[PDB]
């Protein structure tokens, strides 16, 4: 047993990560088949990047001006391209450590493992979501651009994220792999500030549930509770809606503990009103939002890749 | 910025995950060029779980006792011994992702990576710290045994964990892999107990200084304290002592941040005093102790 954040094993994206330099600026590319994918600020100066014609800036460039690395192996660019915010860059060669991979954009709410990287090379592995104000809560230093996202589903990648800029927030802004960014973004230097957060209500339930399933039961409560008069107090506490179909999807771990997902909003109700205050689930003194209710049930059954 | 419990890369270790079968039981395995590593109580049946003889239950065993699995592959041992609580299979074939590695013993307080594996499959990674009682609190359903925790550097896996068992209380113990166990725990299912479990000090105090690089100041008070009268109140709080040689580890933190030791234990002793008053530091309600000095420079 236990209960610990877990992410997927980072191997099969391990051997997808390239260093990607054009002109000074350095930072971290995807190589899948012969296409090396990377945030397309990599063209900019340190003067360019306040307002920038990323139109022309690429117009300029040609394949010479962008050096592709690979462990030690050099790529030889023969064609780039932009979609949206990512650079294409097209190589000689194909990675013959290309796994079974998509593309895919993810919900808010849904979590992700984040491999990051510093000049190509693969550094740690982490677990976040994707927040409902559509940032991150990673970990990233200078050089970190381009590490990406993923989930596995059997042996098949779904890549998810790309990592581009920090906030001034300490919070985190990217794109997926098709260069379109989450949130309400812009690849700049300016002011950009998110929208206040709130909390992944569906998550903290399903948190909930993996407490009981591990003992911790001083939290519940017989009284249940309306969902109407749960969103109500959801809406006080910068808590997502609940939605019908969130009930449905918390159906399962509903059964396997026998407690409803109406008695454990109630449950949550309660510990939002007058908290906590030391009083401890799962080692946690907060409510945790960053496990999903499938995050819960693959580690609750021990489903591997 | 930023800062989160961050786990090595796993793929190095991925490609030596093996399964290992011997009668009725199955766990996984360490693929090391020509050796498979596992826990020896694979060899033990039902009515062999509380007092079994090792040296006993080895000697009836021939080589094809013994069914290892690399993924579709079935590797053929040509030979097994006993290392104190691990198992060795020598098979035919040596590991051809075999990476630059090490065996080492960890102490108290350390933290490491688990890529948790159920029949030779990894399941997910994530990062831990050896309890000052020698257990670990992972996140091991059955069927896990053998599922090893390492440390990278470089490019070389220092491999310092694998899990043998389950514990009443909810946590887990193993051995090195040279099969001796951390804590006074044995390969028996008879009743053992974890001893009193406290608060690593010194990596509670390594994540304040983490904090303080993040940005985060509110927590720092006017004070210092002596390193005994620190000791004093800390132990009432179930706290790890903290050594002359713990304050001498914080002392590049401590440079970086124009922090003195004894000035942030101050700090830490108030926190133990007051609680947050419904604030966080790095995310968290509560004092973290999981995050050694080394990982918080390899993060900042
Ligand atoms: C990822 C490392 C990093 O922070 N930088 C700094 C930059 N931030 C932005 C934001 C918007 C557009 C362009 C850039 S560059 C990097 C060198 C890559
Ligand atoms: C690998 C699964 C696991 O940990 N267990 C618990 C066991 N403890 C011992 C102790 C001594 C000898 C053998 C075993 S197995 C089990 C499913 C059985």
């Amino acid at each position: 047993s236990g209960f610990r954040k877990m992410a997927f094993p980072s191997g099969k994206v391990e051997g997808c990560m390239v260093q990607v330099t054009c002109g000074t600026t350095t930072l971290n590319g995807l190589w899948l088949d012969d296409v090396v994918y990377c945030p397309r600020h990599v063209i900019c100066t340190s003067e360019d990047m306040l307002n920038p014609n990323y139109e022309d800036l690429l117009i300029r460039k040609s394949n010479h001006n962008f050096l592709v690395q690979a462990g030690n192996v050099q790529l030889r660019v023969i064609g780039h391209s932009m979609q949206n915010c990512v650079l294409k860059l097209k190589v000689d060669t194909a990675n013959p450590k290309t796994p079974k991979y998509k593309f895919v954009r993810i919900q808010p709410g849904q979590t992700f493992s984040v491999l990051a990287c510093y000049n190509g090379s693969p550094s740690g592995v982490y677990q976040c979501a994707m927040r409902p104000n559509f940032t991150i809560k990673g970990s990233f230093l200078n050089g970190s651009c381009g590490s990406v996202g993923f989930n596995i589903d059997y042996d098949c990648v779904s890549f998810c994220y790309m990592h581009h800029m920090e906030l001034p927030t300490g919070v985190h802004a990217g794109t997926d792999l098709e260069g379109n960014f989450y949130g309400p973004f812009v690849d700049r230097q300016t002011a950009q500030a998110a929208g206040t957060d709130t909390t992944i209500t569906v998550n903290v339930l399903a948190w909930l549930y993996a407490a009981v399933i591990n003992g911790d039961r001083w939290f519940l409560n017989r009284f249940t509770t309306t969902l109407n008069d749960f969103n109500l107090v959801a809406m006080k506490y910068n808590y997502e809606p609940l939605t019908q179909d969130h009930v449905d999807i918390l159906g399962p771990l509903s059964a396997q503990t026998g407690i409803a997902v109406l008695d454990m909003c109630a449950s949550l109700k309660e510990l939002l009103q007058n908290g906590m205050n030391g009083r401890t689930i799962l080692g946690s003194a907060l409510l945790e939002d960053e496990f999903t209710p499938f995050d819960v049930v693959r580690q609750c059954s021990g489903v591997t890749f």
